[PDB]
């Protein structure tokens, strides 16, 4: 039922930016956690995620390597979430997955995560 | 386990006021920055903000573009944030989203923000 599309990803050159979109749709319940990752070789990274309690407020989260240069965002009347891409390094490089889940014990914990979208291609040269 | 719970938004013609309110609950911390951010197509930009201390005393902060129009103040008995918007034009359309954080470089950079209330719609005709 749930469905997460993405698109925005691209090819840039360090110090570049580039923005990510996820559009949910389907029954996600009213809860829980709404993250992108970074799939590098398999290897994956949480990147950041926001919560979203059921009182409406959300709470906001990021890993070191992107503090500072990324920013996560919803935009819940139109059920997408974004990812501003700031100063990209070479690092940055990977398949960008956006996930869903009601519960988790901490927002990077990638196996506790039910839902994937299929990922949109970053490259920083 | 912060909540910010919005009100006050509505439809008014240019020249016209509105008031926003956010009542704040759950563990806070006793410092930080309490502010008022409109989104629009995503893009968010500060309007105005508090910064309290430890001591007790607080700032206020307001964008160019609303200062001399809106006057933002705490009730802090009533653990409320209100922001009192006068002389409404257009260009301050949005969906106005209440934010807190213990800590932020500047009180208008969102992306250090870590908690986001469910926003109150202002149109301004
Ligand atoms: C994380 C969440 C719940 C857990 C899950 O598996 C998938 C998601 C992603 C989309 C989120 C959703 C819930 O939070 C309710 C949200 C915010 C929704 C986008 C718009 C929304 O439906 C609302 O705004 C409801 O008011
Ligand atoms: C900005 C702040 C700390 C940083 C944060 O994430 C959320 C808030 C908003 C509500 C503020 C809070 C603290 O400042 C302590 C405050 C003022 C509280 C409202 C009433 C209060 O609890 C007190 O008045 C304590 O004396």
């Amino acid at each position: 039922q749930v469905q997460l599309q993405e698109s925005g990803g691209g090819s840039v050159q360090a110090g570049g930016s580039l923005r990510l979109s996820c559009v949910v749709s389907g029954n996600t319940g009213s809860t829980g956690y709404w993250a992108w990752f970074r799939q590098g070789p398999t290897e994956r990274e949480g990147v950041a995620a926001t919560y979203t309690a059921g009182s409406g407020t959300s709470m906001t989260y990021y890993a070191d390597s992107v503090k500072g240069r990324f920013t996560i965002s919803q935009d819940n009347a139109k059920k997408t979430l974004y990812l501003q891409m700031n100063s990209l390094k070479p690092e940055d490089t990977g398949m960008y997955r956006c996930a869903s889940t009601r519960f988790a014990g901490r927002w990077y914990r990638d196996s506790e995560y039910r839902a994937w979208g299929q990922g949109t291609q970053v490259t920083v040269s």
